[PDB]
C-alpha cells in the first residue's frame, strides 16, 4: 500500500477546509494519508520522507504548503497541485514555475471536480 | 562578494512591501543582494539565485506559497536561513516555519516593526 502526503493550508486560513476533507476522503482510495511546533515539524519531515505522492491543494497561500512541496521536490518526490484559478487568485509564481509535467504537476481545476481530477491522477500514476 | 537571497511575499499579498525595501536596504550593506518566459521562468531564475546564495533571509509575517517553497528548497540545499516574523501583525506563524528552526542553520527570531534594521545588524556580526 502506497503512501499519500496531503498538503493544505492551516495558519495561511481554513477557508477550504471543507474541500480539504473531500480531497483526503478521496485519498484514501489511492493509499494510506499520512497527514509544539517542532514536534509537529519533524513529525511532518518523517511522514513527508515516507510518502510515495505528494498533494497539494495551493488555492489559499501558506507558507507551511510551499515549505511543503520544496522539501518534497529536493527528496524527488511526486507531486500533485491542485488551484482553483475561478478564486480570482494569481498562482504563486514559484508553484507554477515548479510544474514540469512530470515529477512535478500542477492541475487547475473547478470546485466540484476534484473527486474527478484525483480519479485522473491517480488512474495515470 | 558574498550573496544574499531575500524572500517575502508577492502573490500571497503586498502588505509588507515597505517592510521588505528596509530590508533589502540593509543587507545590500551585508552582500550583493540577488533579488530586486512567464512563471518557468521565475522559477528557474530564482533557483540558481538560491543554489548561488550564501545566506537566505526571509521575512514570514505574510503567509506565502513562493517563501515558504524558497526555505523548503533552501533548507535542502543547507543554506544558512534566517526567518524574521512580527507578532504585531497579530498572526500566529505556521508551525512549519516556526518549528523548523535549529538555532543555527535556521533561525527565526520576533522582531518589531521599528527594530527590523537591528536585527538584521545582529545576525551579521555573529554570521
Ligand atoms: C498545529 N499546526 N499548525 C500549523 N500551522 C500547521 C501546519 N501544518 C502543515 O503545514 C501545512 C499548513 O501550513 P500553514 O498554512 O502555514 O499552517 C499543512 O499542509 C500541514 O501539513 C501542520 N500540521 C499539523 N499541525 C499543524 C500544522
Ligand atoms: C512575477 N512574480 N510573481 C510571483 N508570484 C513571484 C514569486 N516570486 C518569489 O517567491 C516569493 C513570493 O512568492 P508568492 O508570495 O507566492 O508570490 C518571493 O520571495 C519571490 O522571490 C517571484 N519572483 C520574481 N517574480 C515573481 C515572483
Amino acid at each position: 500500500r502506497r503512501s499519500v502526503y496531503f498538503c493544505g493550508s492551516i495558519r495561511g486560513g481554513r477557508e477550504d477546509q471543507a474541500l480539504y476533507a473531500r480531497i483526503v476522503s478521496r485519498l484514501r482510495r489511492y493509499g494510506k494519508v499520512l497527514t509544539g511546533d517542532q514536534f509537529i515539524h519533524e513529525q511532518n519531515l518523517n511522514w513527508l520522507q515516507q510518502a510515495d505522492v505528494v498533494v497539494a491543494e495551493v488555492t489559499q497561500p501558506s507558507l507551511g504548503v510551499g515549505y511543503e512541496l520544496g522539501r518534497a521536490v529536493a527528496l524527488g518526490k511526486p507531486i500533485l497541485c491542485l488551484f482553483r484559478p475561478q478564486s480570482g487568485r494569481v498562482l504563486s509564481a514559484m508553484i507554477r514555475g515548479a510544474a514540469d509535467g512530470s515529477r512535478f504537476q500542477v492541475w487547475d481545476y473547478a470546485e466540484g471536480e476534484v473527486e474527478t481530477m484525483l480519479d485522473r491522477y491517480f488512474e495515470a500514476y
